[PDB]
């Protein structure tokens, strides 16, 4: 119920993700590492790439065993590749615990590490379907909640330097008002849910939901924008540019260029509930998807792997990944960025039908 060393214990740059710190090894090595809902390697520098503040140094480490397996990790724009091995792992702004996990050391990359920033790995939150090589390669939480009595779920205050709290084994009630909001997780793989409605304003889009979800929908704190499929961002665009009419170029809506609140619809998705046609809706703010860059980016943007609930949502509200019971919690955050008229919103509930029809095959 509280968690008061691991609040605060999240860090970043805006538009650059969030990252904890961690030790590696024995003695400790202490890093940055992103936290990433959207993958499930942990993986970290291991080579004195010029962008690095520090890196893993596995010679120094007692502790450190070899897999003697290449892991080789492309994604889009563009890449880390690493050897595998295992060692000693704690959050010493997380709970008092150490563990064997694995660890990618990465020792060749392509437009991983950012000039300028000050983080040294990732951590992979999501689950064993989508860890690199395979499945088989345990990941870090699942490593930490087999090793320990920690409880199998963490949760998210996201609060755009920006910064935020990673409550590792519970929730903290002071980081959120009103009350938790339970969506199913779909399938453990990526932390993949279902949303059945979207209103801009209050208005619906009209489209058949499995539109929202083509080809799949995840949450996603590796990702800065809210990302619709191509067809649902027309329409939410279109949408977003009536309600706006009274006052920007085409590329802005693109991202190819930036622009310098009430003017601005609120975006309500509904989400599927816990309950058969049950439902309820988070609803963001132009404050959530207008991020500063008084230049602001639009951060709402398109996609060919579905939606994505990025960082715009997740700024919004508390988090709550609830492994232990499949399922994902959201309620207004105690941080999130608002005026004096409008405020971000988690209510239900409503009724829904032929949710299940939502979810893409
Ligand atoms: C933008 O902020 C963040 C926050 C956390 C992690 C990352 C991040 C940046 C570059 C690469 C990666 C790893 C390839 C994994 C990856 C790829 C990827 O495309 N996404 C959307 C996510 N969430 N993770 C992750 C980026």
């Amino acid at each position: 119920g509280s968690f008061v060393e691991m609040v605060d214990n999240l860090r970043g740059k805006s538009g650059q993700g969030y990252y904890v710190e961690m030790t590696v090894g024995s003695p400790p090595q202490t890093l940055n590492i992103l936290v990433d809902t959207g993958s499930s390697n942990f993986a970290v520098g291991a080579a004195p790439h010029p962008f690095l503040h520090r890196y893993y140094q596995r010679q120094l480490s007692s502790t450190y065993r070899d897999l003697r397996k290449g892991v080789y990790v492309p994604y889009t724009q563009g890449k880390w590749e690493g050897e595998l091995g295992t060692d000693l792992v704690s959050i010493p702004h997380g709970p008092n615990v150490t563990v064997r996990a694995n660890i990618a050391a990465i020792t060749e990359s392509d437009k991983f590490f950012i000039n300028g920033s000050n983080w040294e790995g990732i951590l992979g939150l999501a689950y064993a379907e989508i860890a690199r090589p395979d499945d088989s390669l345990e990941p870090f939480f699942d490593s930490l909640v087999k090793q320990t009595h920690v409880p199998n779920l963490f949760s998210l205050q996201l609060c755009g330097s920006v910064g935020g709290s990673m409550i590792i084994g519970g929730i903290d009630h002071s980081l959120y008002t009103g009350s938790l909001w339970y969506t199913p997780i779909r399938r453990e793989w990526y932390y993949e849910v279902i949303i059945v409605r979207v209103e801009i304003n209050g208005q619906d889009l009209k489209m058949d939901c499995k539109e929202y979800n083509y080809d799949k929908s995840i949450v996603d704190s590796g990702t800065t924008n809210l990302r619709l499929p191509k067809k649902v961002f027309e329409a939410a665009v279109k949408s977003i540019k009536a309600a706006s009419s009274t006052e920007f170029p085409d590329g802005f809506w693109l991202g190819e260029q930036l622009v310098c609140w009430n003017i601005f619809p609120v975006i309500s998705l509904y989400l599927m509930g816990e309950v058969t046609n049950q439902s309820f809706r988070i609803t963001i703010l132009p404050q959530q998807y207008l991020r500063p860059v008084d230049c602001y980016k639009f951060a709402i943007s398109q996609s060919s792997t579905g939606t994505v609930m990025g960082a715009v949502i997740m700024e919004g509200f508390y988090v709550v990944f609830d492994r232990a019971r499949k399922r994902i919690g959201f309620a207004v955050s105690a941080c999130h960025v608002h005026d004096e008229f409008r405020t971000a919103a988690v209510e239900g509930p409503f009724v829904t039908l032929d949710m299940e029809d939502c979810g893409y095959n």
